[PDB]
């Protein structure tokens, strides 16, 4: 029975929205994330839903870690974080009920949307300006609320629809739940303080923004091309950095090296950010360059 605190208050299992499992029915599945399959559903006009899914053969910290992450999205109240519509923790296997989020991960949507011969215009600067401020949205309200992310990544982001009008958030909370309770550590967006003295702060998250500012503007780039894990970390600690991406407007590399400082206390906060994004949001020179056209 693990407290969960945030923003000064302590939830436990028993605060949880338990939905019927009567009330809940799968219609496809997504494709899976950190647990087992995400799925399409629907609960009873029903509300449609992406059902994260416990797998039934698992460990006893599986289903703590399962737990920890209910309890973590269903305190956030914003509208760039993926709402929590409830759960189903009562009947196996175990739910989490989350906002459905039709456009699928930023990741996959830059690589499938870029511009190509038969789509020739299917995103623009303004496109990718407004993905980054709305997750910049997020990430602000995670440092005005204390909240440390530890991995803001595109394969963390999501979107809401694939069309226009299209909103990104942040849509995974593994990493901070791990720690709340290596191969396998973000090593490509994590600043030298974090991999060297496991020192972890908002300008943390900074760092990794920078990293997903460049995931943006590539179209959907693996970050330091043709580098490994440990060539990054002796890369990144030697003050290396990455080259802007391909047609990358000035302004916009420039809050990337920003958000690169060395040091935590000279990387901007995320209002800080927030206001650079604006600024080159209605800077004509930059809304107004072409991305690249990949050939097909
Ligand atoms: C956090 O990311 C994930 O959990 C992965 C990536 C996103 C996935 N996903 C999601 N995930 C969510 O909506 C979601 C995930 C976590 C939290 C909240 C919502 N929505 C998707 C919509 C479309 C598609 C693409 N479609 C899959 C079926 C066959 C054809 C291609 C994938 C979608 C779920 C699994």
């Amino acid at each position: 029975n693990p407290n969960y605190s945030f923003a000064g208050k302590t939830s436990s299992i028993s605060d949880l929205k338990e939905v019927p499992r009567k009330n809940i029915t799968l219609i496809r599945g997504l494709g899976h994330g950190a647990f087992g399959e995400v799925y399409e559903g629907q609960v009873s006009s029903p509300l449609q839903v992406a059902v994260k899914t416990l797998p039934e053969v698992c460990s006893e910290q599986d289903e703590l870690d399962f737990l920890m992450e209910a309890l973590i999205i269903s305190k956030f109240n914003h509208q760039n974080i993926v709402r929590c519509i409830g759960v189903s923790l009562q009947s196996l296997p175990r739910f989490i009920l989350l906002e459905l989020m039709a456009g699928g991960d930023l990741k996959s949507f830059l690589r499938e949307t870029r511009p190509r011969p038969s789509q020739p215009s299917s995103l623009a600067m303004l496109d990718l300006l407004h993905v980054a401020r709305d997750i910049a949205c997020g990430c602000q309200y995670l440092e005005e609320n204390h909240f440390i992310h530890r991995d803001i990544a595109a394969r963390n982001c999501l979107l809401t629809c694939p069309g226009p009008g299209r909103v990104a958030k942040i849509g995974d909370f593994g990493m901070a739940r791990d720690i709340y309770r290596c191969a396998m550590l973000p090593v490509k967006w994590m600043p030298p303080e974090a991999f060297m003295e496991g020192i972890f702060t908002s300008k943390t998250d900074t760092w990794s923004f920078g990293v997903l500012l460049w995931e943006i503007f590539s179209l959907g780039y693996m970050p330091y091309p043709s580098k490994s894990n440990q060539e990054v970390l002796e890369f990144v600690t030697s003050g290396g950095r990455m080259d802007p991406p391909k047609n990358c407007p000035g302004p916009v590399y420039r809050i990337m090296t920003q958000c690169w400082q060395h040091q935590p206390e000279d990387r901007p906060n995320f209002a800080i950010i927030l206001e650079r994004i604006e600024y080159c949001t209605q800077d004509p020179d930059v809304i107004n360059t072409a991305l690249p056209i990949e050939y097909g």
